């Protein structure tokens, strides 16, 4: 067909980058982060959505992969809230090592550059979020260190509140939208270069949110509220507002966000999607998140990561042109990592400061004393 | 006066390189890992043995800037491991900002090539450890991420037994030496390039990482136990393994380590303990590991950053020959650093299997039943 081999064009011309993917979650699961010689279900893998030669099938040029850990749940909240942390860098590490053990097919991306060479080089552009601020364990510090590990987006909130964000799936609201903490820390993630990710969080942590950062934001994975009303579905009032913010919505596969009736979510709802959001906020505002082993099963059509050139030629079907698509494949989200980056550095530039954690005093004034006394006696040598 | 002029000439030729200072804790102590608008004090400190501004005085090539937290004291022991893991990261945090906010005297350094850039720029090369694997939490994925943020060195032990060996301060002995995952992890730090560091272990784990390691290890602040007998010190034993091994001893700055009375200590002491270990191990087994910021006051003439100058005068004064005291001052460090990273690249090359952690399984049976089921339903189609 002359559509299918135009879709294959667009693949390989521009990277199709997707938001959001828990293939590292399902090597927890089924290999506990245990690869060695394990490369024969890596490719052909015996359960979820996500394998290497599937991956290679459908011509997907890019990957955020989501180093998502659970929720804590322990009744001892600083212990749950520490084991997030820990299990956070297990899950960042399992990343590295399946990206560094297969080089051939995934390539380190955290940069508008780095995604480029990777897909010269006929590769996967492999770039890192972590879906919820639990992950942090209230330290901006560590978040620090999760961004010079890689970490390219973080998620404000999975199913769960935290100390900086409402969650959207969870009643009664903690903060009604952020917190104090949530808002400073807006400005913090926009000075590191940290891309703010708004899927799973409450409407009105969206709208504040929008309002606040002076960076492009993303909806990892999320989808339209007024085609399919749902808590974790974008109203109008935040679409328009991601459209003077210069975000992008990145469209989930998820069945539940699609129809009302799980089972008869299709390739063509996901279109739906698009469209009525290309329409509206523009084309340079959207863009692809699959979700793809954040569910059991996918909609008809887009059942694994092998079903991407479906997506494209189901797209340039509908009248949606070349560069429209080009655009939600990867232009988007590109640009916005871009303007991300450009925005940290020209605030670095400007020599703001950083957010600092709260800590305690570790010297009592016996110390302190000690410590000056010494000093005088140094100065008088 | 001629040597001084000498020792000068030295130390601009190459970079004398400390193996121990833990300035990033006083940081910690004195400003709450908090320095926006602090350059004045950091420049110029009212406690402790290190500034910015005597830092440039000594004329120091390099520096391992210890990123160092307190043995756990919780009551709790899975708090306070887990607690320790995130000071950790507080603690590389606090030292990327260090550097990174005074680029013209600090550049990041992690490797041979990366130090000797910034000494021909005219910096001090800031490479990175970690003093005790207590500050890991039990986790080897957590230690890999470590040395991805830029940690060189893993002191085995600070004074507090922990999983994988004994200190040497604490009795009654936990392991004996090294523990079974203590063994297994010496593999590990050998296959990632982790320098191994000896100092605050026990004789017994000196002796059985320095038969066990295949790659050189260091002592990043330890002196001669012939000379001044303490746990801390290293024995004639342990320093003939050492030159087996091809390792450094960095002779510590200490007062209690190089007299029996603290306040006797000297300058020329310390020249005892590095002629003591040239003349028997040879001086390419030698280094500087002073362990400012470790201690409340130092030696006679050692007092502070500012007093390298007088230690490369006064080896050249004892008929140390030049190229013995550029040895001394950084070459053996470099030397081991750049074999460690050789013994990792040729391992890895060879395809040597990483140390996984001990995960918990996150799916039932029931969940797996669910998962393969859907992937044989997706592979009809
Ligand atoms: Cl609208
Ligand atoms: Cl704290
Ligand atoms: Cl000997
Ligand atoms: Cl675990
Ligand atoms: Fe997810
Ligand atoms: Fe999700
Ligand atoms: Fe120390
Ligand atoms: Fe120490």
């Amino acid at each position: 067909s002359p559509i299918e081999e135009q879709a294959t064009r667009l693949l390989k011309e521009v990277p199709l980058i997707d938001g959001h993917n828990d293939f590292p979650y399902m090597i927890r699961g089924w290999f506990r982060n245990d690869i060695n010689g394990q490369d024969a279900h890596l490719y052909d893998m015996p359960i979820g959505q996500t394998d290497l030669q599937r991956l290679q099938k459908g011509l997907l040029g890019g990957q955020f992969w989501s180093a998502f850990v659970p929720c804590p749940k322990n009744p001892d909240k600083e212990v749950g809230s520490l084991e997030a942390l820990r299990q956070t860098l297990q899950q960042l590490d399992v990343i590295h090592r399946l990206i560094e053990r297969h080089p051939t097919i995934l390539q380190f991306a955290d940069s508008a550059a780095s995604i480029w060479s990777s897909f010269r080089a006929g590769r996967v552009a492999s770039l890192i979020g972590i879906e919820g601020l639990h992950q942090i364990a209230d330290s901006v510090s560590a978040l620090r260190m999760l961004h010079r590990l890689g970490v390219r987006y973080v998620t404000l909130t999975h199913n769960c509140h935290n100390a900086f964000a409402d969650a959207a799936t969870v009643s009664p609201e903690l903060h009604g939208g952020l917190s104090r903490k949530g808002e400073r820390l807006i400005r913090e993630l926009n000075r590191m270069g940290m891309m703010i990710d708004l899927s799973h969080t409450s409407h009105e942590a969206q709208t504040q949110a929008l309002r606040l950062s002076r960076a492009p934001v993303i909806y990892s994975h999320s989808s339209i509220y007024s085609l399919r009303a749902h808590a974790r579905n974008v109203t109008d009032e935040n679409l328009h507002l991601l459209h003077r913010n210069r975000g992008v919505v990145m469209i989930c596969f998820l069945r539940e966000l699609l129809a009302s009736e799980a089972d008869q979510a299709t390739l063509a709802h996901v279109i739906d999607h698009i469209i009525y959001a290309g329409t509206r906020i523009g084309y340079e505002h959207v863009g692809i998140g699959s979700d793809f082993d954040g569910m059991l099963r996918g909609p008809d059509g887009l059942h694994d990561v092998s079903c991407y050139p479906a997506l494209v030629a189901g797209l340039l079907e509908r009248g949606v042109s070349e560069e429209d698509v080009k655009r939600v494949m990867g232009l988007n989200v590109i640009r916005v990592l871009e303007e991300v980056e450009r925005v940290a550095a020209e605030l670095q530039g400007a020599g703001e400061e950083c957010l600092c954690d709260e800590l305690d005093e570790v010297w009592n004034e016996d110390i302190k004393e000690q410590l000056t006394r010494e000093r005088e006696r140094v100065r008088k040598l």
